[PDB]
Order: C-alpha cells, then structure tokens, then sequence
C-alpha cells in the first residue's frame, strides 16, 4: 500500500530565509524516474510538476517563478524535497505534495512565515 | 501527456437533490483496472479512494457515508463520475478528482447548493 509520509506537518520560517519541506515516498531498489510524477502546489497554485524525469513550469504561478526547485538528488532517496528561496509572507499557507510512483498519495504541509514590521507593512499594503 | 479534463467545472444543485460530477481521462483501448487510481475529495475530506480496482469502503469520510459512490461502469469510458445523493449545504465547495493512469493529473470542480430557509439552518 503506497503511502506518502511527512516528517514535519508544520514549518515555521523567517521572512527572507529559504526552506526545504519534505515528502517521503517508498523506493525499493533504484528509482525509476520514468514512472515518477511529483506535483507540488500551495492553495491550488502550482509550484513544481515533475513528469518522468523533467520539470515543466506549464501551470506554475508567477509568485513562485525563479524561486522554487525540487532537489532531484533527493528523489532517488525517496525524498520529494521542495526548496523555496527568499521566503515571502505570501508563501505562508498549506502545501501539497502529490506523488505517483506505482501507486499514488498526497500529504499536506503547513508553512508559517514570521516577519518584522517593515516586511509586514509592505505585505499589508 | 496525461490530462484529466472537466467539461463542466461548475454545478448548481438543489438541497435534497442528487448530483453526478464528472472527470474525464483518456483510455486507449480496454481499461486496465490494475493501473488505475481514482481519488475524489472536497476541501481535504476523502470521498472516494479507488486503488487498483477496489473501492476502499471503510476510509470514506463520515459526512459522505452512504451518499457517495464512484460509477464503476463509467471508468471503461474514461469518465470518473462521482454520484452524490441527498445533497446537503455542507456539500457546497471545491471538489477535486485526482486520477493516476499511466500518468497523473487532477482537476477542480465547484459545487453551489441552493436551499430553502429551514435547511439553511444549518447556520446553527
Ligand atoms: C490522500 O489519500 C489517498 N489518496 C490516494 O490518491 C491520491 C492520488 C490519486 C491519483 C493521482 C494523484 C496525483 C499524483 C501526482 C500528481 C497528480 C495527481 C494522487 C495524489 C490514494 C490513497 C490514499 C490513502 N492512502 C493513505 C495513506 N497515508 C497514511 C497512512 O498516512
């Protein structure tokens, strides 16, 4: 029974930092990239789409353009690792990793973004 | 590549009525149940978990128990098709059909529920 697992449901992130949120999936022996699909999104806005070896950007949101990448190395360890650079308050919310690999599942991750007044005022207006 | 499509992404349903919301996915010749996974949910509540031929009857969310089922005959046609009976105001919201079949994709469907005053409470 194919189960995606998350070591951390919740990340607390400082504005301007970078984060890597992780989804684990079973890999017996060596990853077959041709059978792997990974979607990452937040609030039905798309971040990563990894179909049989390559990312696509085809339904990606601009807010994440040039800021998000999936660590390909980690896939062969069974780790779907999403790195977001230069975290913005807009990045707070609920992420989903959807994984299809001879079986399919998905998990939610909640991200909380702390920021000081200057950053928060800009976001507010 | 593999695309789930929704001809109709908006349903307007009457309280107490029935609805059938549909997602299409391509089938080449004969359907292969072993490769097929169909998952249906609404704003993070499980409705249908159909894995390699078998509906998992015991994982359905309580508020949908005995009201929701996947029309298995429609899969042979490349139509997921979630049939919901005795529609409640709680049924309004965004549904998702997630489909894996030699490829994977998902789509959103919005449901609105019309209801008379008495039903609308609810509300308390
Ligand atoms: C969300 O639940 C499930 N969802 C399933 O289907 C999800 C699904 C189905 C079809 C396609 C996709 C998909 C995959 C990649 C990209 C796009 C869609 C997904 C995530 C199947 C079984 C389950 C139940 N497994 C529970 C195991 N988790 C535990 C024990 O923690």
């Amino acid at each position: 029974a194919f189960t995606v697992t998350v070591p951390k449901d919740l990340y607390v992130v400082e504005y301007g930092s970078n984060m890597t949120i992780e989804c684990k999936f079973p890999v017996e022996k060596q990853l077959d990239l041709a059978a792997l699909i990974v979607y990452w999104e937040m609030e039905d806005k798309n971040i990563i789409q990894f179909v049989h070896g390559e990312e696509d950007l085809k339904v990606q949101h601009s807010s994440y353009r040039q800021r998000a990448r999936l660590l390909k190395d980690q896939l062969s360890l069974g780790n779907a690792a999403l790195q977001i650079t230069d975290v913005k308050l807009q990045d707070a919310g609920v992420y989903r990793c959807m994984i299809s690999y001879g079986g399919a599942d998905y998990k939610r991750i909640t991200v909380k973004v702390n920021a000081p007044y200057a950053a928060a005022l800009e976001h507010h207006h």
